[PDB]
């Protein structure tokens, strides 16, 4: 089973050789699905990185960006911890032997019967935002760990009237007196800045938030030592908000606010940092059409779409560049293009309007950095099965791993 | 209610004075005492089979061949063979389920426009003749793969007042299907028919009209090169219940008298439809459980419910299909009570996993359970397990009258 295969990447290739061959080897063969290579290596580079630019953080993967039992392997071997949202990520996470201290249930708002299952299995860390949340918690997992999550402000989100998650501080402050009134320990205050972050300094305020909101804790009595300063950080370099501009500015808000010699732990549940630019989607070209306005433009057809992979572009607002496989001559003329998925709908659409050399039955076309909130979040709307994901490694890389798990 | 062993395959009686309604409060009230409230689904095959017996009496003209894709549940697909229909598929999967319960090629109308190569020769060896195409790039496929294939035309429609366009991707024109007919002569291909689809959700039924008047050209054009056309396939688009403007026996006034002056019983043609919706729609009621609650003081009180499915499962047709879902109440509200402005979520921690943005309801509590009707069509079919929440579980039930008419069918 491909699930736990992976093959090796000889020295002086990278994934982007790996891709050429694979489509070389089967370019008479006519079997063409769409597939992924997944360079697990890349998610080691990723790791040594954010040890690097976050030496204070304890980085939690989320899991439902992208839980193939392969990256969540290479993850715990690594030694990081996971962010799991129910009952199924959890039973991923400790299948592969990661113990419950390694876990945080970082859902605010968890069915009853999952909340027992964190409670049979040890998961004691869980985040909440409301008091009917800390009623459901007495009644199922009395002694559990609390981390009160507080709300922060995007000011770019489509529904800003109505947020799905978040304390404000005024709320924030009846719930420790809540929790006070209940027996329920609260140990800590997590945020979530949201991926689409424009300006690092969001961060900064939440850590001041943050803060803020310990110290409504100690007013009240608890023994607040964790702070959770969530996700958002990009997975690839083709952002205008780089990683590392972030954590600059993000660690002296640290050392500002959560300085070292209080006791505080520092934690983050990164998904898409670890994981896009580890997975390359390729796509094959099964239909095309030829419509003139003579200027000719055309429409290509390929066996993934938004049902599949592509979902990313209406639930991750995500967009995605085509690229091409085999090298285009510098002379060669491009011609207006759109690029559609492979079901029924109208509306699955890839890209409404690119430049692109002709391109024919069987080309190939090429997604990077498609890796995060792509497969997991996939249907088989039309029958159409999600492409085969291979997974490769290097030698050295598999060395890197060895030295974390030593 | 519980199944036991395979769910695909497990179905129960509905007794006598008992509609899927009061099975749904059955299930609720065993459960009551209990942290178990998954969501799941009640499908009632019998309104499956009285969809079929209506459309046999609107359509009598027009064989219906069940559009797989918009509810692939393995249940719905036996019901509906044995009811004797066809199977427009759209994937090699779909065909490989089709064939897996008994149903020979010829019930089979491959009715997917740009097909892989090799899920045409999936098709070819396994004997489905039938497909349907709107470019010269798929003759060259199909004269490579499929060469002994019988081609269905599509062409395009004016689907502008439907509420799923589908001629922006898929359909020709009259003057493309002149040539399309000209090259298919060239490469030695038979072209029997013509397809159309008037877009799924339709407003106006005179689009049907005009449809098939073009359904006419074409088949002349075909005569003009020398082919024997003989199939007309009309698509689908037909509403799966009865909250629509819109209803199916207008359409179908519509469009009987149009085959009638288009396409005489006389002429030898015959005609299909590929219905999808219809079928399924209305069989499938959605209960979920209400997790989580949230009181928010504008004192004029809100109210935020958390539900365990959402836009990346059950609703994802909020995205997709357009849908406008209408949350229903379990026990109808006294007159009196007080009701409150209210949004409705799903479980993921998307903060666009909202299923209801605002609407008045009384105060609900955690473990109260939600319905919604009308949940058929394109909401399992294209369901993720997003976050690791497991898809609803399906009660398909069936009464014993229900299965006494599915038997006079199989006769
Ligand atoms: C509570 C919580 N923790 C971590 C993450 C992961 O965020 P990344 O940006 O680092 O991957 C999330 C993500 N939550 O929503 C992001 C969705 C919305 C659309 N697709 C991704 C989180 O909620
Ligand atoms: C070729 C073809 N045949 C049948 C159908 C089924 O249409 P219904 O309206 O009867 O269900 C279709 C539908 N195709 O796309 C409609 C999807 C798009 C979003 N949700 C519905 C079809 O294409």
């Amino acid at each position: 089973n491909e699930e736990f295969d992976c093959h090796f990447l000889d020295e002086g290739f990278t994934a982007k050789d790996i891709l050429d061959q694979k489509i070389n080897e089967v370019s008479s063969s006519d079997d063409k699905d769409a597939f992924y290579v997944a360079d697990l290596g890349d998610i080691l580079k990723k790791h040594l990185r954010w040890l690097k630019a976050l030496p204070r953080v304890t980085p939690f993967y989320a899991v439902k960006c992208n839980d193939s039992k392969a990256i969540v392997k290479t993850l715990a071997a690594t030694g990081t911890g996971f962010d799991c949202a129910s009952k199924t990520e959890i039973q991923l996470v400790q299948s592969l032997g990661v113990p419950p201290e390694r876990i945080i249930y970082a859902n605010p708002c968890k069915q009853v019967s999952q909340i027992k299952y964190a409670a049979n299995n040890g998961v004691q860390m869980m985040t909440f935002d409301s008091e009917v949340e800390l009623m459901k918690v007495a009644r199922a997992h009395p002694k559990a760990k609390l981390v009160l999550r507080i709300a922060t402000d995007d000011s770019k989100a489509v529904c800003r009237l109505s947020v799905k998650f978040g304390a404000t501080l005024r709320t924030s402050r009846l719930l420790l007196e809540r929790a006070k009134e209940l027996n329920i320990d609260v140990v800590g205050v997590s945020f979530h800045v949201g991926s689409g972050c424009t300006d690092p300094e969001t961060f900064v305020q939440a850590i001041s938030d943050a803060r803020c909101v310990f110290d409504m804790g100690a007013e009240v009595g608890f023994s607040m030592y964790l702070l959770d300063i969530g996700g958002g950080f990009p997975g690839s370099e083709d952002v205008k908000l780089k990683f590392e501009e972030i954590t600059g500015v993000i660690n002296p808000a640290l050392d500002k606010y959560f300085p070292s010699d209080s006791g505080v732990r520092i934690i983050a549940e990164p998904g898409r940092y670890y994981v896009a630019s580890a997975f390359t989607l390729a796509v094959n070209i099964i239909a095309k059409k030829i419509v003139l306005k003579s200027e000719q433009t055309f429409m290509y057809y390929v066996n993934d779409g938004v049902y599949g992979s592509f979902n990313c572009i209406l639930y991750d607002h995500a967009h995605v560049k085509p690229l091409l496989q085999k090298r285009p001559k510098p002379d060669e003329k491009y011609y207006s293009s759109s690029i559609w998925g492979p079901t029924c709908d109208g509306l699955d659409r890839i890209v409404e309007r690119c430049d692109l050399p002709e391109m024919h039955v069987g080309d190939w076309m090429l997604f990077e950095n498609m890796g995060a909130y792509t497969v997991a979040a996939a249907s088989t709307f039309n029958g159409f099965q999600r492409p085969t994901i291979y997974y490769v490694m290097s030698g050295p890389a598999w060395q890197l791993m060895q030295q974390f798990q030593n």
